[PDB]
């Protein structure tokens, strides 16, 4: 599986519940709105400046691991 920037954060949430440390890891606020849960990674981290790029490098390794241990 290969995540791009411009999915959704709540979808990618519905790919695998144990994302979402991922993105509390690059800085992002789980709360009940748009620029958090509902809108793409690359447009919420552009709101607060995170770095999307590692972020979705991080969401990638991630799956791309338990495609292995699985």
């Amino acid at each position: 599986m290969k995540i791009t920037k411009d999915m959704i954060i709540a979808d990618v949430l519905q790919m695998d519940r144990g994302t979402a440390p991922i993105f509390i890891n690059n800085g992002m606020h789980c709360l009940g709105c748009p620029s958090s849960m509902g809108e793409s990674i690359e447009d919420a981290c552009a709101v607060h400046g995170i770095d999307a790029d590692k972020l979705v490098k991080e969401l990638n390794e991630y799956f791309e691991k338990k495609e292995v241990l699985e």
